[PDB]
């Protein structure tokens, strides 16, 4: 009500605690914070964008969105979303990018995860479902965010892009499409590898401000901004990190829970017991996540050195949490259940 008003002051800042505006956005905090940010911008009088139209397809996309799912819940994309806001802001990228790139970027934040069972890709190839026979095993939740994402424009009183040009909604089709499917994890060594590769021939101005003449660098760039985004939760102070450490084990344990259901056999999950929480996301940031956000710490040097030492810290604190008390980790000591990293990984 005014508590809303409070917490929506840290909208510009990497510490905004999501969870607090979760709570006072009436269970609704993905088309609260989309609100905020679009205005923040003037992006709905920009794009001519009414509230009416604006808000109907928040509430329906919000609502595709499974209350039931952990982790891969609206509160997710409302983070995500968020964050991408924050990282646009980023000093070495000032005046770089154009309104309808800024939009693009923020509204394939909010989508990139919609209608998310709470199972894997591999789950649903494993188990010959639908979406996995439609998108060919290829990108299968990914490609689907999209596909409802642009689907949900065509419901009543939801065309958002209604009056964009024919030239404008085609361009911003395309960079919405290119970043969510760079969310695909399987995806993730390969675009890490190229972000290097931009890295090392960067073009800065003398006050510190990146140049990025053309498109294939622009939408490079929002690429990983999106996926940095997407992989941000070890980048946060840790009263944040740990909820969404919690929420994760629930979902991709709940997974485990489904296999067992329906006596899979394909790589078997080791039960919630037996699991090194802890371990894993120390493997998570030392294999994935610092790799990804040193590199961007590198191509908006230094502006995001803060973040980059919250990681670090956060890091050594799981690290020192690993008990030495069971040794191997019961994981390890069993031959036939996989680990969290172990599963997780082989992409
Ligand atoms: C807070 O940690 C996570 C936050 C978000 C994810 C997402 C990333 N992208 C996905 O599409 N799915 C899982 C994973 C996280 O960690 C888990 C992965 C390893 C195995 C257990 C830990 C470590
Ligand atoms: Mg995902
Ligand atoms: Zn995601």
């Amino acid at each position: 009500e005014d508590h809303l008003a409070k917490e929506l002051e840290d909208l510009n800042k990497w510490g905004l605690n999501i969870f607090n505006v979760a709570g006072y956005s009436h269970n609704r905090p993905l088309t609260c914070i989309m609100y905020a940010i679009f205005q923040e911008r003037d992006l709905l009088k920009t794009f001519r964008i009414s509230s009416d139209t604006f808000i109907t397809y928040m509430m329906t996309l919000e609502d595709h969105y499974h209350s039931d799912v952990a982790y891969h819940n609206s509160l997710h994309a409302a983070d995500v979303a968020q964050s991408t806001h924050v990282l646009l802001s980023t000093p070495a990228l000032d005046a770089v990018f154009t309104d309808l790139e800024i939009l693009a970027a923020i509204f394939a934040a909010a989508i990139h995860d919609v209608d998310h069972p709470g199972v894997s890709n591999q789950f649903l190839i494993n188990t010959n479902s639908e979406l996995a026979l439609m998108y060919n095993d290829e990108s299968v939740l990914e490609n689907h965010h999209l596909a409802v994402g642009f689907k949900l424009l065509q419901e009543e009183h939801c065309d958002i892009f209604m009056n964009l040009t024919k030239k404008q909604r085609q361009t911003l089709r395309k960079m919405v499409i290119d970043m969510v499917l760079a969310t695909d994890m399987s995806k993730h060594m390969s675009l890490l590898a190229d972000l290097k590769t931009m890295v090392e021939t960067k073009k800065v101005t003398s006050s510190g401000v990146l140049l990025l003449d053309n498109y294939t660098d622009r939408i490079q760039v929002l690429r990983n901004m999106v996926h940095c985004a997407d992989l941000s939760n070890p980048t946060k102070s840790l009263e944040l990190y740990r909820q969404w450490t919690d929420r994760i084990m629930e979902e991709f344990f709940q997974q485990g829970d489904k296999e067992r259901e329906r006596g899979m056999e394909i790589s078997p999950m080791c039960d919630k017991h037996t699991a090194s929480v802890e371990k894993s996301q120390v493997g998570f940031i030392d294999y994935i996540v610092h790799p990804l956000w040193e590199t961007w710490a590198d191509l908006v040097q230094p502006d995001a050195q803060d973040i980059l030492d919250t990681l670090e810290d956060n890091r050594n604190w799981y690290q020192s949490m690993i008990p030495q008390s069971p040794s191997p980790p019961l994981d390890e000591q069993n031959r036939d259940c996989q680990g969290l990293m172990e599963k997780f990984q082989f992409e």
